[PDB]
């Protein structure tokens, strides 16, 4: 089964793995370990910049408000931001870093414009989302110390609010459009759940990487002749110098997706 495929990868994995996946074809769902907390790392700069999208749509200017960057706000992964130092980037344009590079300073300034971490948890809270809760800023969000609650959420919740924000009712229908767009075209996602998937299906996608190997990624899948698919694959080793292991992501979507 299904089910026993992905405990024997688990098992063989040396770690800790969470699986939701919702076929919007009926509404059905592959789940496991889905109702378990999981260190999010870089996956939560979905409901970050998505907060940002909600916010524009109640302010046509805010897109386009510009956010000066300093040498100072450069922390340990910021491809884009370096390139804008002693300039400005419009919240738009921190959208699109946060989302297609992983750059952890542009989830400092959507962040910091938001009001905190808090504001982030507030914003998955206006969406029904009970689990979700970001607690710190980049980069130390990404400690994923086992049974730390702290930047947690539960690949179910993960899941439901994935599709929510892509494919359901969150945000109005250019913020997500623009949502969609952002995680088509993410550039971090090759090895994950894309390697597991057939080259031709239309995917968008935003990966997390921390300690512990913590490895992650969400995906919303769209193949040629079938409805849409809600991917989220969360995986945690015991160790905290641990690898990070994209391949196994992309073997839990190779097994969930199987056959469809
Ligand atoms: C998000 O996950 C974020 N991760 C980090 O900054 C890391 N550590 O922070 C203390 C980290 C550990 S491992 C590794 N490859 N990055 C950024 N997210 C992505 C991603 O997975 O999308 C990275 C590849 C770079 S940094």
């Amino acid at each position: 089964s299904v089910q026993q495929q992905l405990e024997a990868l688990e098992k063989s994995s040396g770690g800790r793995l969470g699986v939701a996946l919702i076929n919007t074809a009926d509404n059905s769902q592959i789940l496991y370990r889905a109702d378990e907390r999981f260190a999010m790392c870089s996956t939560s700069k979905v409901m970050a910049a998505a907060a940002v999208l909600k916010q524009s749509e109640s302010d046509k200017h805010l897109l386009n408000q510009r956010v000066e960057i300093k040498k100072s706000d450069l922390v340990n992964y910021n491809p884009i931001a370096e390139k804008h130092v002693n300039g400005t980037m419009t919240l738009a344009e921190l959208g699109a870093a946060a989302l297609q590079y992983s750059d952890n300073t542009a989830m400092n300034k959507l962040i910091a414009h938001l009001g905190g971490p808090d504001k982030v948890t507030a914003f998955a809270r206006s969406l029904g989302d009970e689990t979700f809760r970001l607690d710190r800023t980049a980069p130390t969000l990404n400690t994923a110390i086992p049974g730390d609650p702290r930047d947690t959420t539960t690949p179910l919740a993960m899941a439901q609010t994935l599709k929510n924000l892509t494919l359901g009712k969150a945000l109005a229908e250019t913020q997500r459009a623009q949502l969609v767009t952002w995680l088509k075209g993410n550039t971090t996602g090759s090895a994950s759940i894309r390697a597991g998937l057939p080259k031709s299906w239309v995917v968008g996608d935003k990966t997390g990487s921390g300690d512990y190997g913590t490895t992650n990624d969400i995906a919303v899948i769209w193949p040629e002749n079938h409805a849409p698919l809600v991917l989220v694959t969360y995986f945690t080793q015991p160790e905290q110098k641990a690898e990070n292991r994209n391949d196994i992501l992309a073997a839990a979507a190779k097994i969930v997706t199987h056959g469809f």
